[PDB]
This record gives structure tokens, C-alpha cells and sequence, in this order.
């Protein structure tokens, strides 16, 4: 009775969506802490044990947090950090976006976690608003790593070649290169999220020259949408992130030294 009941987590509101389905909400029975519980099947692995193995690495307040998992046979109960704020996705007004300051804030915290993960040599590989969560105090938390993978290990980097993520966010070299560096791809996806945060619409369908939109951008025709909606400062920033050559793109270390990234905008409380 060192307990009693405490590890009884009641199933409730269905948070839904990926990976594939479903992540539930879990009030605890005794203390009713709230937790994110992702529900997975035997029908994966071993892709699961990978997600769970990575998820046991993450320790940052901008990265969703791991607690454990119950085996329950061919159903895995994933115990993950809960955020009440919901998807950053749902904070972007369509065709509008949001207040530059709110956007810059959210972006720092995104850079925060993405620097961190890259820190420990991991890449998320599907950064998008549906995947960037917000707690009660609107703090961005990167979630879902069933897709994230190890790219550095023992100091040595690995070039990725697997195509994955989400077309509108995925960077160009994912579509034109056999192998690529993991980090430049996460920056682009982050840049794209900045566009959507400052524009409330996505720039293009895929980073294919085959896309009228993508070509105009590489034309510099930034009187078109969305860049038209975007102010000059951050638009100077997206001009460095959304750089087709992954070797010429901006690096997060330099993104930290960008005029707009370091322009004062938002107040707290
Ligand atoms: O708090 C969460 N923690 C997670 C930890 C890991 C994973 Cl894979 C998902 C979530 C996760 N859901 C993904 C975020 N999105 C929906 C389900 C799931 C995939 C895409 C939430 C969440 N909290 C919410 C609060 C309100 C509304 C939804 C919410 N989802």
C-alpha cells in the first residue's frame, strides 16, 4: 500500500491524430496529474522501440517529456508529457497568421528545442504546427518522435536518405538528393513554420521547382503571397532558411544572430 491506486490512469478526452492515431488524455485516479498517452499496436515494432528509445533521451522543457510505457501485450501505452494549450497549429489564423511577437516567441522556443535535440544528435524529421504543442503557459513543446532518428552518434554524423515528414514542410534536397544532412532539413521545416506563423498560409505544396510557388520564391518575387504578408526583418530571415542548397542554408547558430530573431517584440505575463 505504498501506493494505493496512484498508477491508475483514467482514459478520457481523445487527443487524437498521429502518429496514425490515437493519443489519449489521462487524468490520474489519485492525484489526477494529466498525461499524454499514445496508443500503439502490434500490427511496428520495431519502429516503436525506436521511438520509445529516443523518447527516453529527451530532457528539455521545449521537448515533450517521457515517463514510461506499459506493454499490455500487443498494445503499447506511451506515457508522455501533457500540454493543455494544444497544437501551435490551432494558434495560426488562416490567411492571417499571428502577432509577430507571439510568432517570434514561439520560434525561439522551437529553435530552443531543435538546438537541443541536435545537441544530442537527434533529428525530429517532421516539424510542423500539428506537432508543436503548447502547455498552459503557452510554452512550445516538440512532440512525437516515432519519426525522429539518430543522425550523430560517437561524434560521427550519418547522412540520412529516407524520405519522410510532410510534403509542404519537407526541404528540397529530400526530393532531389540521394543523401542529405539531417540538420539543414530541420531548419527548413522550422523556417516553413515561421512562414505559416507570420502568414497563416503555406508557401507551396512541395519544394519542387515543379511548383510555381517555389520557383517564384527562388525568383525573389516576394510581392506574391505569403511573403507579401511578412514584414521585412523576418522575411530577411526566411530568405536565409528557405535556401535551396542545404549547404548554403542558414544554421541555427547563426539564426540566433539574426536581426529579427534578436529584435525586441513581446512582453511577458
Ligand atoms: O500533450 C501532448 N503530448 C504528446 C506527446 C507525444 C505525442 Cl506523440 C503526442 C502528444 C500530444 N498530441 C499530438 C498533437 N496532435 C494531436 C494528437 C497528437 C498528434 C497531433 C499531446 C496533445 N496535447 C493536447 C492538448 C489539446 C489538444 C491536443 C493535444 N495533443
Amino acid at each position: 500500500m505504498a501506493v494505493p491506486f496512484v498508477e491508475d490512469w483514467d482514459l478520457v478526452q481523445t487527443l487524437g491524430e498521429g502518429a496514425y492515431g490515437e493519443v489519449q488524455l489521462a487524468v490520474n485516479r489519485v492525484t489526477e496529474e494529466a498525461v499524454a498517452v499514445k496508443i500503439v499496436d502490434m500490427k511496428c515494432p520495431e519502429n516503436i522501440k525506436k521511438e520509445i528509445c529516443i523518447n527516453k533521451m529527451l530532457n528539455h522543457e521545449n521537448v515533450v517529456k517521457f515517463y514510461g510505457h506499459r506493454r499490455e501485450g500487443n498494445i503499447q501505452y506511451l506515457f508522455l508529457e501533457y500540454c493543455s494549450g494544444g497544437e501551435l497549429f490551432d494558434r495560426i489564423e488562416p490567411d492571417i497568421g499571428m502577432p509577430e511577437p507571439d510568432a517570434q516567441r514561439f520560434f525561439h522556443q522551437l529553435m530552443a528545442g531543435v538546438v537541443y535535440l541536435h545537441g544530442i544528435g537527434i533529428t525530429h524529421r517532421d516539424i510542423k504546427p500539428e506537432n508543436l504543442l503548447l502547455d498552459e503557459r503557452d510554452n512550445l513543446k516538440i512532440s512525437d518522435f516515432g519519426l525522429a532518428t539518430v543522425f550523430r552518434y560517437n561524434n560521427r554524423e550519418r547522412l540520412l536518405n529516407k524520405m519522410c515528414g510532410t510534403l509542404p514542410y519537407v526541404a528540397p534536397e529530400l526530393l532531389k538528393r540521394r543523401e542529405f544532412h539531417a540538420e539543414p532539413v530541420d531548419v527548413w521545416s522550422c523556417g516553413i513554420v515561421l512562414t505559416a506563423m507570420l502568414a497563416g498560409e503555406l508557401p507551396w505544396d512541395q519544394p519542387s521547382d515543379s511548383c510555381q510557388e517555389y520557383s517564384d520564391w527562388k525568383e525573389k518575387k516576394t510581392y506574391l503571397n505569403p511573403w507579401k504578408k511578412i514584414d521585412s526583418a523576418p522575411l530577411a530571415l526566411l530568405h536565409k532558411i528557405l535556401v535551396e542548397n542545404p549547404s548554403a542554408r542558414i544554421t541555427i547558430p547563426d539564426i540566433k544572430k539574426d536581426r529579427w530573431y534578436n529584435k525586441p517584440l513581446k512582453k511577458g505575463a
